């Protein structure tokens, strides 16, 4: 929304610049100019044949008469119109080479400026400006915005004002030649934009109705996979891949519907393009038989409007490329025109020599820029002795550490001064204030040179002496002698990380170079290893003694040997003195003292796809119907100008137009009845298939076991996604891109035929000129992304010095050295300068050679087509057809290369897509192999039991665990924690097959006992009961499935779960729909309805695992009331972590390590002191 200045964008353009743009736009203008003109000419060339067409036919006297007045007329006329054509496209040679280069070079020229003055800007912004800006956004703005000014200054607005001048000049060479076919022209126009406008009512309104229609099979499939391991127990994987299927149902009757609609619109919208095209043509036709506009005066009109009218639409773009990089020009130059209160770019202000280092703050009041939100300094006086060292304590605020902020100035006091020596701070230069000041903080920082390099930050002008001695002063000499390279090393976030210690001894030695006056060191020894911290702590004692300084730290060992230290209390200065004073004084400082002591041919994918042997070989002959059928449109266009042209008797012509221009009204709904089925056929045999896969996949996910679904690569979204994208990138590619694809080489194959069954030499001839220019025409293309990407690699290195500058900023502030990163950010400038210059002199080449290689390809093809072959018995009529037959052919062939990436990221798509119904499991549940025992009574035997989990075979969980529980009694089960309690249910209802050992229930192994069966004897009760979407006697109905259960029989169930007082004060009563779509319930209902559905079952077994964990007072005694009766008649195991409810339990077992280590009733464990005995103790006390 917001945008800038036209004049203030160019404000970096001068001299050159100027000039560059005005031969640029000029050239431009000529080179649009250079089009209509080419039609123009088309003209006089028709009516050069057409004199002597008449004439020719009008003689059937004399024969060798017609050897000499027609010849000699071609001959003169002929030549005249070659040579002009050989100059027009010498013209555009020319000016499409000035259009580009000198476009590009003023863009060129500009951006580099825009780049330095933009980082200039950056570095100038004082800290108070960082703090409410992101610098990441910030460094994007860099590399992004500028680009997108780049694109909106470059060659488009040659292409703009080129465009423009087609348009003028089209409708001019239209209304002068002619001003009744212009206005004719025109009234059809509002009908075209009508009828895509059609188009942007139906796309938008129903690709809506694709993203819903999926959305509520996609949204089965979700609350399916999300709650894939309840289904799986319930075995409703039968019922939940019939529920998605008759999702799918609905999908592809609403697929079948679009298909019929959009296909209907898509042939009609071409029909009444195609028609009021060819009416304005035959208006043209009109005019000629009334001897008003001559037979090539119509094609002159009629083109240069057509040409003109579409060049509207071709410099449309160009007109969003400028407008959006002027307002990225906004915020850009919103930067460099911001000039700011502090600079320290600046060249002003005192520089005092003989500093003594006498600081004193004064009243100051001061906040971040949170502003009005927090004041953390309410007034202040704090003054430091010359060569003494302050020291600043605080317990929290660190109000400690805004003194160094101020004492660099980085922001300017609210009200209130500091002063360095006698002076105000902000009267001192900015930079000599910065370079008198040595500034060490708690992280230090080192950009990616060597060491001397990050100790030639300090100073610039240095020699390895003073490196020596600097790091020597810092006793850091000797840790980095050792390391290999010497100070030739690397440092940065890439590449010799070292020690946190070592690193700050640069840091001191960097800052040590400097020689300050003054010395500011924060909280420097805090957040470091304590060996460490007194080897550098002997560098900051050698550091001072010859400077003034103010160090603040939490640590009170440094803190004794300072001259004076001061203790902060809400910003507020309390306490002052030397230790021992401030001991005396029992206040702040001495509370503080004490506290602290792959692609591949896949045409399996296309078996799939063979259930449909018709509905393809329909469309498919309906394509190449529809292929053989866009040429005779150009055939009729050849004959209706051809026999106008070779007309002679001019009676005859009158009748034979109305004739020919009803067969093409007659071959146009013929063509959109062919297309119409072509589409039809292919999406509803793309529809169908999109069903078929997408059942058969969502089949398969439901085979594999949860193994499979704890994998973090497929989690619940990743699969819905999975599931959508393969299943409509497959259809896309067996779709609408087929159809063109038949449809297209049918076209130029029906096309080439008529062109080289006519026109002798001459067909040949342009097979040998189209190839060429089309090939040259992707060369360009080629050198264009080279080119490109090659940009991308040079200027990426730039901004990553840029990224360095800027995001370690109030460091490189605090050290100045602006200067010198602005002087390595316009180096690594000077490549990609360079090679824009090349860039501009590279695209004009091309441009003009492909727009030349397209009017040179003109002047062959008439001069051809005259001369050698209107010398002899060619006709013209048969020129023209060639012309419109190869051209429109070879342009639908260019849809082809359109159509390749669909084909391929189906192919990717198909890929995956393939394997995922392949993959079989371990645990089938669909194997109908397995035993079914017929005795009802249940053990449950564990034996030996070693199991890691699949995704972490890391930590183990079980090994040699060993239960086992007779029927009718309850198993409890006390772990230390995880799952080592739980693993026993997910191996009960054999999730997982064990690594070593083995589990039986009825002394039959599980492993080779029917998977399913197992687990219909299961009556599972987990933690977060899952509802699906239905009703709660469906959610109950889903403990029983391979048959419908009662409704007396799911109201036992919600009688014995104790929830019948909801179910029966509902409205709705047992068909209320629950799952956070209908209606909200609290956890208590959830798990008694998820206890009904598990007793529906009637199981041998309970499964309870840890059922009341989210719960609280009185629906914890409610549910527990529930489960302590829905046990003591079956076969049960209980993991529940209340203690107090497991006392009654018939076996208590203590899981240790995964294996079990202690066991045996309650009070049998009570009476044993040890694990068991310390679980009820700690839980009861507390
Ligand atoms: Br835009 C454009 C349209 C037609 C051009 O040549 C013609 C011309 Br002029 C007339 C017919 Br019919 C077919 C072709 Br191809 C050229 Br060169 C450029
Ligand atoms: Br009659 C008549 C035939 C073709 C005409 O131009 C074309 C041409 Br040339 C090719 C195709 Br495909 C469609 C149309 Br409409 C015109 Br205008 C009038």
């Amino acid at each position: 929304k917001p945008a800038v200045s036209v004049l203030t964008m160019f404000r970096y353009a001068g001299w050159l610049d100027r000039l560059y743009m005005l031969v640029g736009t000029l050239a431009a203008i000529i080179h649009g100019v250079a089009l209509p003109l080419m039609m123009l000419i088309f003209g006089d060339m028709t009516d050069s044949f057409a004199s002597v067409g008449q004439v020719s036919k009008q003689s059937t006297q004399m024969s060798e008469a017609d050897k000499r007045a027609m010849f000699a007329k071609l001959e003169e006329e002929m030549t005249t119109y070659a040579y002009y054509y050989t100059g027009i496209g010498a013209g555009v040679l020319i000016v499409a080479y000035i259009q580009v280069s000198f476009w590009c070079l003023a863009a060129g020229r500009q951006i580099h400026k825009i780049r330095q003055k933009f980082f200039h800007a950056i570095m100038n912004q004082e800290i108070g400006w960082f703090d409410v800006h992101d610098v990441g956004e910030l460094n994007t703005r860099l590399t992004d915005d500028v680009s997108k000014i780049n694109e909106g200054i470059g060659d488009k607005i040659g292409m703009f004002f080129q465009a423009m001048a087609t348009f003028f000049g089209g409708f001019i060479i239209g209304f002068t030649r002619g001003w009744k076919l212009t206005l004719v022209i025109l009234a059809i126009s509002p009908v075209l934009g009508l009828s895509a406008g059609i188009w942007a009512k139906i796309l938008s309104s129903f690709t809506d109705k694709e993203l819903h229609a999926y959305a509520k099979a996609g949204a089965v499939a979700e609350e399916v996979l999300a709650a894939i391991r309840t289904v799986i127990a319930f075995g409703g994987q039968k019922k939940e891949l019939e529920r998605y299927n008759n999702n799918l149902e609905e999908a592809k009757r609403l697929g079948i519907k679009k298909a019929i609609t959009a296909n209907i619109s898509m042939g009609a919208a071409f029909l009444l393009i195609y028609a009021s095209a060819a009416l304005a043509f035959w208006y043209g036709t009109s005019l000629v038989i009334s001897k008003e506009y001559s037979i090539g005066q119509v094609l002159t009109v009629f083109f240069s409007v057509l040409i003109g009218a579409f060049s509207v639409g071709q410099a449309s773009p160009n007109i969003e490329a400028f407008a959006n990089a002027r307002g990225a020009a906004y915020e850009v130059f919103k930067i460099i025109d911001n000039k700011p209160s502090i600079d320290s770019f600046s060249k002003s202000g005192h520089k005092p020599d003989n500093i003594q280092g006498n600081l004193e703050f004064k009243n100051i009041h001061f906040s971040y820029p949170s502003r009005k939100e927090v004041q953390i300094l309410k007034g202040l006086n704090l003054k430091v002795k010359s060569g003494q060292t302050v020291a600043l304590v605080g317990n929290s605020g660190c109000g400690k550490s805004t003194t160094v902020q101020l004492m660099q100035r980085l922001y300017d006091p609210l009200d209130g001064m500091v002063s360095i020596d006698g002076q105000d701070i902000r009267t001192i230069n900015v930079r000599y204030l910065r370079e008198i000041i040595g500034v060490v903080s708690q992280e230090p920082v080192l950009f990616a040179t060597t060491i001397a390099e990050n100790i030639r930050y300090g100073r610039e002008d240095v020699t390895m002496d003073e490196i020596e001695k600097a790091v020597k002063e810092a006793n850091a000499y000797d840790f980095i002698m050792k390391l290999p390279h010497q100070f030739d090393t690397l440092v940065g976030e890439r590449g010799a990380q070292l020690s946190g210690g070592q690193k700050q001894r640069i840091a001191i030695a960097r800052a040590l170079v400097r020689n300050p006056k003054i010395l500011l060191l924060d909280e420097a020894t805090s957040a470091l290893d304590t060996e460490s911290e007194a080897v550098v702590q002997a560098a900051l004692d050698k550091a001072r003694e010859g400077r003034t300084t103010i160090v603040i730290a939490h640590r009170l060992s440094t803190v004794r040997n300072a001259d004076v230290i001061a203790g902060f209390d809400g910003g507020v200065i309390v306490e002052q003195g030397n230790h021992d004073e401030l001991m005396r004084e029992k206040g702040i400082y001495f509370k503080l003292v004490m506290t602290q002591t792959p692609p591949a041919s896949f045409w399996r994918i296309l078996k799939l796809n063979s259930t449909e042997w018709p509905y393809f070989v329909v469309g498919i002959f309906c394509a190449i119907i529809n292929g053989g059928l866009q040429p005779a449109f150009s055939v009729i266009f050849s004959k209706v100008v051809g026999v106008f042209t070779n007309g002679g008797p001019p009676e005859t012509q009158r009748q034979n137009s109305n004739l020919f221009s009803l067969l093409f009204l007659i071959l146009g709904i013929i063509s959109f009845i062919t297309f119409f089925l072509q589409g039809f056929t292919f999406g509803k045999a793309g529809e169908i298939l999109t069903k078929r896969l997408r059942y058969m996949v969502f089949k398969s996910m439901l085979r594999q076991d949860v193994s499979w679904f704890d994998d973090p690569k497929n989690t619940t979204g990743a699969l819905t996604t999975r599931l959508a994208n393969d299943a409509a990138q497959v259809k896309g590619a067996t779709g609408s891109r087929l159809a063109v694809i038949f449809q297209n080489i049918a076209n130029l194959g029906t096309g080439i035929i008529i062109s080289l069954i006519y026109g002798w030499q001459l067909t040949l001839l342009l097979l040998a000129i189209v190839p060429i220019i089309a090939i040259a025409g992707v060369v360009e293309m080629k050198m264009l992304s080279g080119q490109a990407l090659k940009d991308k690699k040079e200027l990426e290195g730039s901004g990553k010095i840029a990224t360095e500058a800027i995001e370690n900023f109030r460091t490189v502030v605090s050290l100045t050295r602006e200067q010198k990163f602005e002087t390595m950010y316009a180096q690594s400038l000077q490549i990609p300068y360079r090679n824009a210059m090349k860039k501009a002199h590279v695209f004009g080449i091309t441009f003009s050679f492909t727009q030349a290689m397209m009017y040179f390809s003109y002047a062959a093809a008439f001069r051809f087509g005259a001369y050698l072959v209107t010398q002899q018995l060619m006709t013209f009529e048969n020129v023209l057809l060639v012309f419109s037959a190869i051209v429109f052919g070879a342009m639908a062939v260019g849809q082809v290369s359109s159509f390749a990436p669909d084909y391929a990221k189906a192919t990717v798509s198909a890929s995956h897509i393939i394997r995922i119904i392949e993959k079989t499991p371990e645990i089938d549940s669909y194997s109908t192999q397995g035993l079914k025992p017929n005795m009802l009574e249940g053990n449950v035997q564990f034996s030996g039991v070693v199991f890691n989990y699949p995704t972490r075979p890391s930590i183990p969980v079980l090994q040699g665990l060993s239960l086992e529980v007779k029927k009718g009694q309850t198993l409890a089960l006390v772990g230390s924690s995880g799952c080592g309690k739980s693993t026993v249910v997910q191996l009960l209802e054999r999730f997982y097959d064990p690594m070593a050992g083995s589990v039986f229930l009825d002394g039959k192994e599980i492993k080779q006992l029917n998977v399913q069966w197992l687990r219909a004897q299961l009556g599972i009760v987990s933690q977060e009961p899952i509802l699906f979407d239905c009703s709660i006697a469906e959610n109950i109905a889903y403990g029983d499935n391979s048959r419908v259960v009662s409704y007396e029989e799911i109201v036992r169930a919600a009688k014995e779960a104790n929830i019948h007082q909801f179910i029966d004060s509902l409205p709705d009563k047992y068909n209320t729909r629950v799952g956070d779509k209908g209606t909200q319930l609290s956890g208590g209902q959830k798990q008694r309805i998820a206890i009904a559905r598990a007793l529906v079952r009637q199981p041998h077994i309970l499964l309870l695992d840890e059922a009341t964990s989210a719960l609280d007072t009185e629906s914890e005694k409610v549910v527990q009331e529930a489960l302590d009766k829905a046990r003591e008649g079956r076969t049960c195991i209980v993991i529940a972590h209340r203690l107090s409810t497991i006392q009654n339990a018939d076996l208590i077992v203590v899981i240790q390590n995964g294996k079990v280590k202690e066991h045996g009733t309650h009070q049998q464990l009570l009476a044993q002191k040890g694990i068991y005995f310390s679980m009820v103790s700690v839980q009861a006390g507390a």
